[PDB]
RNA sequence: GUGAGCGGCAUCCAAGUUACGCAUCAGAUUCGAGACGCGAGUAUUUCCCGCGCGGG
């Protein structure tokens, strides 16, 4: 899998819609997934409407949308892929905290896309870049493009465990917000400020925003136990 | 063509109501406007201070 639109024909196996124009000009990328639209490929002109708030994330100004993206842009597809992890095998739901911990500590090997909506409904799937290697996971949370490294997540979890192994009252070394919205997101808490060594503080201050967002779900007083998410592509196909 | 470019934390809200610086406490005890200015002592030079003259 190479493009976000590749999930349609590879895990949803949906044939293209009808009434679609056929490109008969010089190739140009899809305005959504940057996929080339060569001669003979089925496309459709852009008709996003006045409620499209993702003009900044458009891959190109070609005003053309491939059929895979047209399938992806359906309301049933948007709602189904709000908290979805699309691997080669199928589509899983990472909405639960345990699923997030499993994904960010024991990721699947194959290429996969990670989606997470920050609101009721958002355009995600055609914006998420593919994660080619599980060591450098690219996560699209709403409008933010996050890079999550599972090794850094594990190291931060170990740092917290060493910090709070003895004290009965568990305290978060770093202030984290699940929405990545608080003005104190990523700042060191007091307990971590005078209970962590210089190296651990330096490591905590030098984590990517995506790692802070992930730890905002995985790092708590009682760490969630990782579990495999349930397959969802059947539900999405049935509702489509 | 710096994962760039583009993007109002913004709108609305009474610190207010009620409350005695007040009650009590000698500026008192002693003592004169009534006393204080020379009619006090001889005759012509003696030791001396400034130097004929000032002066013990
Ligand atoms: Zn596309």
């Amino acid at each position: 899998m190479r493009y976000p639109s590749d999930v349609v024909d590879q895990v949803f196996k949906l044939p293209p819609d009808k009434g679609l124009l056929t490109w008969d000009n010089d190739p140009v990328a899809c305005s959504h997934c940057a996929r080339p639209i060569e001669k003979g490929d089925l496309y459709s002109p852009s008709s996003v409407g006045a409620f499209f708030s993702d003009t900044r994330n458009l891959a190109s100004t070609s005003r053309s949308i491939c059929w895979r993206c047209l399938i992806l842009r359906k309301k049933q597809m948007l709602n189904g892929l709000s908290y979805a992890l699309i691997t080669q095998d199928g589509v899983f739901q990472i909405s639960k905290d345990t699923n997030k911990a499993w994904l960010f500590t024991t990721p699947p090997p194959a290429p996969f896309f990670v989606m997470h909506s920050s609101s009721t409904m958002q355009h995600l799937c055609w914006r998420t870049p593919v994660t080619l290697d599980n060591r450098l996971i690219k996560v699209r949370y709403g409008n933010n493009l996050f890079v999550v490294r599972p090794e850094a997540i594990r190291e931060a979890l170990e740092i917290a465990d060493r910090m709070n192994e003895g004290q009965k009252k568990w305290q978060a070394p770093i202030f984290l917000d699940r929405k990545a919205a608080d003005s104190g997101h990523g700042a060191l808490t007091k307990a971590g400020r005078e209970h962590l060594s210089a190296a651990d503080q330096e490591f905590l201050l030098n984590i990517t925003p995506g790692e802070r967002w992930a730890l905002a779900y995985i790092m708590h007083s009682k760490r969630p136990q990782p579990e495999e998410p349930e397959c969802i592509t059947s539900k999405i196909l049935e509702k489509l």
